[PDB]
RNA sequence: UUUUUUUUUUUU
């Protein structure tokens, strides 16, 4: 007897659908797993238990359920593709001869079973032993087969990604989850790369603009090696300034079809871990030849604005190819000591190449920094909106295990770069926008979802507050109000709900969109937008970088626009799995530094102050703002709690222990709890408890 | 576990 039944005819499920019976949304199961959901944007979602009613059925899978808000799969409209299924492998029948358990890090993908002695590197006589010798490798499966007769499909194990507890290979087996090629570059790729001792022609530097006895600096991180933007100002005769933005050319080495370019296609963007970093160009043009160093002589695409004291622009625009030499590279940190006033000596503390002078430097980076302020203030004020999000940033120690874990915040230098290169990135969109109007790559971000902003604005109702959705700019307004409402961490955790709101921003060719309406930016309140700022972690920068040149050479774009429409589309979904990669590292480090807590303070979890976000059933979502991080005090694994009463409303819950102190905590309450890294568990996982370890 | 929305922008 088959343990599932059989998918319904195509015919059949066709009139069930004009029925009404049959339904179609995409399938999100629960890392918990037993537990689905049949994703309908309009009418109710519906439920699914048990993989019997799931129909051999995975996570993003289009599905056709029929009502048995409870629903059984009987058709799979479309399968997303499972990008490898790395975890490990367990004997049969594990505390015995048969198949092989390959348990899945994802728990949302069901066990799998690997046929009789099916491998190539513990395969043969002894397997079991083998196994258990490699028990504590990561190893990866693909499937090959799901028999209806059986509640797990089949696979053949793969290449052994290697120790659990190496950080490096759980880093390894993240990239190949969500297929980032971490291989060295092809031969013929570099091939392709021109010789590392090319020089600068002097023909080159004629045919373009020489900016390099220019005062031009490099506001990037300390641990930044690939340098894209270089800001720089001048200060005219008059009340006025010509700001310039330069970005590295790199079309110019990077050639339209050529291997290089295609590899650079295949990568799409630059994945930044928190160890080590996944180029897409090769090392000698990414760290040399492309990247903005100090004190060496660079080609460059350029764009230069007039603007008064208070960032309007007067005059014309430039736009044009140049050759500069860097006066200094800084750090973030070193521009902000500059701008809060410090002596050039007591912050930065480098040499500046050329006639340019410490204090011509100082009060570059200070007219820049107000220009900056202005600019920021007119897009806020625009419509625009202000979100501070979260992000952890890690300092190592020799050996890479993590020694501090802290919250990132952005100084003004910050906003200082990102407000200039957000304006060349508007100007350069506008211009090739304007030029080729069908064959333009810009990026886009359409009004927030109605689902997810009603579902905030629910729970601000809840917390007795009204958010504006009816403009970005109203939205902005109410978020200020918040802030004036609530204490730091609550609206911390009300940006983060705010973030979630929003739709998922994606690239475009101008052609696809017909009304010029749908070429906008919800959240920048920008008219047109696209990426031309980074080029060597960036491909639709390189895209966006030839058809500005072209454009300054009122020519052909070049691209089509069902090609440029492939690179915008396949370049969306590289960001998203690299920015799952990003988060996931993120947490790792998180994991190890929790582990590395409770080894030196001699205690079994890290002690930390927490928000409540909401109290159902069985369990408390808690918020730990001191990593930005969302996790569960579990009522029911709380085993040293006596018990506990939660009152219909779920605004508050009471609480008995052992030693009969009875109280009571309510939602956004700020109390202690304490994090652990469950490594008991096959997988690394933070767990928080509300008693002490 | 067994009820769910994880996406603005800059730099890296
Ligand atoms: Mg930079």
């Amino acid at each position: 007897k088959s343990v599932y039944p059989l998918y319904y005819d195509s015919a059949t499920v066709k009139k069930g659908l004009k029925s009404g019976t049959l339904f179609k949304g995409t399938l999100r199961i629960l890392e918990n797993h037993r537990s689905a959901f049949a994703c309908m944007e309009d009418i109710p979602d519906f439920y699914v238990d048990g993989p019997i009613a799931r129909n051999r059925a995975f996570h993003n899978d289009v599905v056709i359920v029929e009502p048995v808000t409870r629903a059984r799969v009987v058709a799979i409209e479309k399968r997303a593709e499972i990008s490898k299924i790395v975890g490990i492998l367990r004997a049969p029948g594990w505390s015995k001869s048969s198949y092989a358990i390959f348990i899945p890090k994802d728990k949302r993908l069901p066990f799998i079973t690997i046929h009789k002695n099916d491998l190539s590197d513990l395969s043969g006589e002894n397997w079991i032993e083998n196994i258990l010798k490699h028990h504590d490798q990561l190893f990866s499966v693909e499937i090959t087969r799901w028999s209806i007769y059986s509640r797990y499909p089949m696979g053949v194990l793969g290449e052994k990604l290697g120790n659990i507890t190496d950080v490096e290979a759980y880093t390894n087996a993240l990239l190949l989850e969500n297929g980032i090629s971490s291989s060295p570059f092809s031969d013929e790729v570099l091939n392709c790369l021109p010789p590392d001792d090319w020089i600068i022609s002097h023909e080159e530097i004629k045919k373009r603009r020489d900016l390099r006895n220019e005062l031009i600096i490099t506001i990037d991180p300390e641990t930044a090696r690939d340098l894209n933007d270089a800001v720089s100002c001048r200060a005219l005769d008059n009340g006025t300034y010509e700001v310039g933005v330069h970005i590295a050319d790199v079309t110019h080495f990077v050639k339209p079809d050529s291997a290089l370019d295609k590899e650079a296609a295949s990568r799409a963007t630059t994945v930044y871990l928190v160890q080590k970093a996944i180029p897409m160009l090769p090392p000698l043009l990414c760290e040399r030849l492309c990247s903005l160093n100090p004190n060496v002589e660079r080609l460059a695409f350029s764009v230069f604005w007039k603007l008064d004291s208070n960032g309007k622009e007067i005059g014309k625009r430039w736009f044009g190819k140049t050759v500069i030499k860097t006066c200094a590279r800084l750090a973030y940190s070193e521009a902000q000591g500059v701008i809060e006033g410090k002596s050039w000596d007591d912050a930065v503390g480098k040499p500046i190449g050329g006639t340019h002078t410490p204090k011509d430097v100082e009060t570059s980076i200070l007219t820049l920094c107000e220009i900056s302020r202005k600019l920021r203030k007119d897009r806020f004020a625009k419509g625009a909106v202000e979100i501070n999000s979260t992000e952890l940033k890690f300092q190592l120690d020799e050996y890479g295990m993590p020694n501090k874990c802290e919250v990132y915040e952005q100084t003004d230098a910050n906003h200082l770069i990102e407000e200039f290169m957000l304006l060349a990135n508007r100007s350069v969109a506008e211009h090739i926008s304007k030029n080729f109007s069908n064959n333009s790559l810009l990026r886009r971000h359409a009004s927030p979802k109605e689902k997810q902003i009603n579902e905030f604005c629910h729970f601000l109702k809840s917390m007795n507050f009204d958010f504006d959705a009816s403009s970005s700019a109203a939205f902005n307004a109410s978020m200020v109000r918040l802030r004036s409402t609530f204490n730091e961490e609550l609206v911390e955790l009300f940006e983060n709900m705010a973030v979630r709101s929003l739709n998922r921003a994606e690239y475009f060719c101008t052609g696809d969109f017909g009304e010029k309406t749908d070429w906008h930016h919800y959240a920048l309140s920008f008219n047109h937008y696209t990426h031309f700022t980074s080029p060597i972690r960036r491909y639709p920068d390189i895209i966006v970088h030839r058809l500005l040149e072209r454009s300054l050479k009122n020519t052909s774009p070049g691209i089509d626009k069902k090609n440029c429409s492939l690179v915008a589309a396949h370049c969306n979904e590289k960001k998203e799995k690299s920015t799952t990669v990003q988060e996931d590292s993120q947490q790792l480090f998180l994991s190890v530094y929790i582990a590395e807590y409770c080894k030196k303070h001699d205690k079994k979890s890290m002690p930390v102050q927490a928000f409540a976000t909401r109290i159902s059933g069985n369990s408390i979502d808690v918020y730990i703002s001191e990593y930005g991080i969302s996790n569960r005090v579990d009522l029911s694994s709380d085993d040293r709690i006596k018990s506990f009463i939660v009152a219909p409303d779920d605004s508050s819950v009471k609480i008995t222990l052992f030693d009969d102190s009875q109280k009571t905590i309510a939602l956004t309450d700020r109390f202690q709890v304490y994090l652990y890294s469950d490594y008991s568990r096959t997988f690394f996982s933070i767990r928080c408890s509300l008693v002490s370890l």
